[PDB]
């Protein structure tokens, strides 16, 4: 069964998916934007209050199958959503004001496989023509510098960027939607593991985005909000200088598409753990987690 303070299988979160659009029918609809290699559905929750015209905040998760706290995070965002609106005031008003689509796990046949067979899986399952390694990095995948820096042209390698951008199921499919609903989607935020870090553009060169001065401003306070409630420290600032320069991600794919608000969230921990973070933790990550993207969101929304 279903648990927000427990890692879910596919199996469970795609049931999940089902139970908590069922129950909330005027906050939560569910669409699938595409299949994975392996014909699993890809899909994505519309979490809002219906209206004409409402702007949109676009988050993803479980890109990469091993980091499972991104998983979690997704899944305890979409319960408090529910559970606090009519309730809180900052939530009834972004519920009230935008949708938030979220896409609980993109990487769903990745994900499986750390279930299965390798936790520390990080890529697709998709096979390569002309060698047994399986898989691209989906975060190399993407239409941004393609394949450039920070990326591998073997498929036998982690970082792999594919046979060109796009190339996977899952990553079409995420251009797709975004591509198809450029005119709402205000913000991109991208959840991954770990490093308590916020990231914005750009990885793929060392160029800084046109607004890298607001950005920097609002991850700073982004972050200085998420140690109010545990002391969590977390770094930010653009992605190449901050962590490494790589190709080919999203969050610099979204921004220039003309996505102006576009984050890479690295959760906990800091290595202790790294990508194998204990269940014990999920309520405190997802708690202080929940304070930067509800700040994000609220000034966002302060700037439409
Ligand atoms: C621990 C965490 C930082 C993860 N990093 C990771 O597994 O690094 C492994 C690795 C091994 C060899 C070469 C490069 C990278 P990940 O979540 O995969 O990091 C993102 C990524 O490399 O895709 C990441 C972190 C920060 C910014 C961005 N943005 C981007 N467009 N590159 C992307
Ligand atoms: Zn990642």
């Amino acid at each position: 069964g279903h648990s927000y303070e427990k890692y879910n299988n596919w199996e469970t979160i795609e049931a999940w998916t089902k139970q908590v659009t069922s129950e909330n029918p005027d906050l939560i609809s569910r669409t699938a934007i595409g299949t994975t290699f392996l014909g699993n559905n890809i899909y994505l929750l519309k979490v809002g209050k219906p209206g004409p015209n409402k702007p949109a905040i676009f988050m993803d998760c479980g890109f990469h199958a091993r980091e499972w706290i991104s998983h979690a995070f997704c899944q305890w965002f979409v319960r408090e959503a529910v559970l606090t609106y009519g309730y809180e005031s900052h939530m009834t008003e972004f519920l009230n004001k935008l949708d938030f689509y979220v896409l609980p796990v993109l990487n769903i046949d990745g994900y499986i496989y750390t279930w299965t067979k390798n936790r520390m899986w990080r890529k697709t399952r998709s096979t390569n023509a002309g060698t047994t390694c399986i898989g691209t990095d989906p975060n190399r995948n993407f239409d941004a510098g393609w394949c450039t820096t920070g990326a591998s042209t073997d498929p036998c390698d982690e970082t792999y960027c594919g046979s060109a951008a796009e190339s996977e199921k899952e990553t079409k499919a995420l251009a797709d939607f975004i591509r198809n609903n450029l005119s709402s989607i205000k913000a991109y935020l991208t959840i991954h593991s770990y490093s308590q870090m916020i990231l914005y553009p750009y990885s793929y060169d060392y160029k800084l985005p046109e607004n890298n001065a607001e950005l920097n401003n609002l991850a700073k306070a982004a972050v200085k909000e998420l140690a109010t409630l545990y002391g969590t420290k977390y770094t930010y600032g653009p992605g190449a200088t901050t962590i490494y320069p790589a190709a080919g991600g999203s969050d610099d794919w979204a921004y220039d598409q003309g996505i102006k608000y576009s984050f890479t969230f690295e959760l906990r921990d800091k290595g202790r753990y790294g990508f194998i973070l204990p269940e014990s933790q999920i309520q405190a990550t997802c708690e202080e987690t929940m304070l930067a993207i509800k700040y994000v969101t609220n000034y966002v929304l302060g700037h439409l």
